[PDB]
RNA sequence: AGCUUUGCGCAGUGGCAGUAUCGUAGCCAAUGAGGUUUAUCCGAGGCGCGAUUUGCUAAUUGAAAACUUCCCAAUAGCCGUGACGACUAGUCGGCAUUGGCAAUUUUUGACAGUCUCGAGACUGG
């Protein structure tokens, strides 16, 4: 009824916000090309 | 032979450099420039105009500051699972990837500070 048999979660995914990772990245600008391309009008992707 | 003087040239230490350093082709000047001192004396440039190479390096703006770039795709531990295989439903080896790996036996920290002569003691109020 304690809700027995002492557990030890190694290994085993825990339940809940322990879990929480975060990263900030910013990556560099991908511009794109105007001036003396050699190719046709419309922008490169 | 040594010392030494004067002028010039070279290099070096240092100092100075817009009341400084010069050019002058224009004029004047020791056949006298310029002189308030000392003038029956002194003695050198004066007035104007006109200027004040080269190499190296830094920094800034600028898209670019002058010596022959960006982007995409893919390659470069263990527990389960799927097959393949091997050995008797079980076990083992390698391969593969479609969940997880901070809660006492390990990989997410009983560590840190102190003191004494390779060895121990104290504290974490």
């Amino acid at each position: 009824k304690l809700m027995a048999s002492f557990d030890s979660t190694k290994g085993k995914k825990v339940d809940g916000s322990v879990n929480a990772y975060a990263i900030n990245v910013s990556q560099k600008r991908k511009y794109r090309q105007y001036m003396n391309r050699k190719g046709g009008f419309n922008r490169p992707l």
